[PDB]
């Protein structure tokens, strides 16, 4: 009545950019559709990306990311992949995480 299917290091980044192309989710969002098991989905899912970029260019894709930004000063962040603890001009630990898309042409 019940199947069991195994998981690999080479379909799970197969699948990062199979809902990707559908609709815009964040790097812990990309976390909650999947199994979490412990700590270590933000800095994982982004050196996955570095690896995404280089293959992405090569099948003719190009991906749009949405500027991170300070919602206490307004102050508006040039568009990042590594995320920082603390702002290099104010104080201020709140900042809002980027987006990812893929965009066939």
């Amino acid at each position: 009545a019940h199947h069991h299917h195994h998981h690999g290091s080479a379909t799970r980044r197969e699948k990062i950019i199979e809902l990707l192309l559908e609709g815009d989710y964040s790097p812990s969002e990309l976390a909650r559709i999947l199994d979490m098991r412990g700590k270590g989905s933000k800095k994982v899912i982004l050196e996955d990306l570095k690896v995404i970029s280089k293959i992405a260019k090569r099948e003719g894709m190009v991906l749009l990311i949405k500027p991170a930004q300070c919602r206490k000063c307004g102050f508006v962040f040039k568009a990042e992949i590594n995320i920082p603890s603390r702002c290099p001009k104010c104080k201020s630990e709140w900042i809002e995480e980027p987006r990812f898309k893929l965009e066939r042409k």
